[PDB]
């Protein structure tokens, strides 16, 4: 039975860091990566599509763009790691892991953004 | 490559009415059971659950328990399709359609709930 694993379900990120956000699938012996699908979104705006060995940006959100990728090494150990660079406040909210290897689960992790006034005042208006 | 289409994305239902939702991708011949998962959902409730052939009974959301069910037999056309019975103002919402079938995607519907006045009591 093919289940997605998180180990940590919620992040607390400070503004203007860059986080990795992993989710866990398993591997039995090497990476089939023709069989692999990920795709990550957060609140039904898109930020990674991976379709057999390459990530595509048909459907991306340009908020995202230039500033995620998916980590391919990682693939390889069962780990589909998300790395966003330069957080912004907008990048708060709930992230899903979808992923599709002989069978197919998703995952939520939730991201939290910590900011001062100077970044709090700007995304405010 | 692998798409989910969406004939219908948004559908307006009456209180107490079905409705049967649907998502549409493409069988080549014959379809492989074996190969093919369908999940259904809305904001994060689970509605079906159709992994290699057999629907889990025993993991859909209570609240949706004896209302939802995927009809197999559209299957074989490349329709998913959802049939909702005894429609609640709580089925209101987002639904998604996750499919696997060498490829995979998704697809949203959105669902209104046109409903009386006592009915909208709910509300508390
Ligand atoms: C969300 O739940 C599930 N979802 C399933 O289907 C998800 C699905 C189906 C078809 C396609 C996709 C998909 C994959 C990659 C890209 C696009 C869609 C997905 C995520 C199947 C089984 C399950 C139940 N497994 C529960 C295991 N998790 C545990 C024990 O923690």
């Amino acid at each position: 039975a093919f289940t997605v694993t998180v180990p940590k379900d919620l992040y607390v990120v400070e503004y203007g860091s860059n986080m990795t956000i992993e989710c866990k699938f398993p591997v039995e012996k090497q990476l089939d990566l023709a069989a692999l699908i990920v795709y990550w979104e957060m609140e039904d705006k898109n930020i990674i599509q991976f379709v057999h060995g390459e990530e595509d940006l048909k459907v991306q959100h340009s908020s995202y763009r230039q500033r995620a990728r998916l980590l391919k090494d990682q693939l390889s150990l069962g780990n589909a790691a998300l790395q966003i660079t330069d957080v912004k406040l907008q990048d708060a909210g709930v992230y899903r892991c979808m992923i599709s290897y002989g069978g197919a689960d998703y995952k939520r992790i939730t991201v939290k953004v910590n900011a001062p006034y100077a970044a709090a005042l700007e995304h405010h208006h």
